DNA sequence: CCTTGGCGGTTTTTTCGCGGGGGTCTGCGCGTTCGTGCGTTTTTGCGGTGCTTGTGCAAAAGAGCGGCCTCGGCACCGGG
């Protein structure tokens, strides 16, 4: 369901940062980086759930995860 | 305080970037049809109470009996 991110809103996502054209090319690759960035993200917070002897992954794992990457997110509880 | 290799200014050379010009194609813009998301109400699962099913802990007398012992009576060893 990588398909999922669609065309629209990966435009949409470039166009909040100022870009005015986009190439037909692109797609793919953004599709590709975003499963990059998600797979670490993901990764870091399941190993820290299996740490913490629990099933349910909370934000908690995730805001350490992302906060240990050095992209130190603030509003959920950090 | 000694030393010398290298920065620095100067003069030739050489070469890459930008602009102009041109051409091409490809995302952008818009219209139409289709999908599949958020929003509700319904369904299945985890739990508790109440009810039902299992089960541990007074002489007296006779009759009959087993063990037993004396005894009867016999066969047998030793010798000729």
């Amino acid at each position: 369901n990588i398909q999922g991110i669609t065309k629209p809103a990966i435009r949409r996502l470039a166009r909040r940062g100022g870009v005015k054209r986009i190439s037909g090319l692109i797609y793919e690759e953004t599709r590709g980086v975003l499963k990059v960035f998600l797979e670490n993200v993901i990764r870091d917070a399941v190993t820290y759930t299996e740490h913490a002897k629990r099933k349910t992954v909370t934000a908690m794992d995730v805001v350490y995860a992302l906060k240990r990457q050095g992209r130190t997110l603030y509003g959920f509880g950090g």
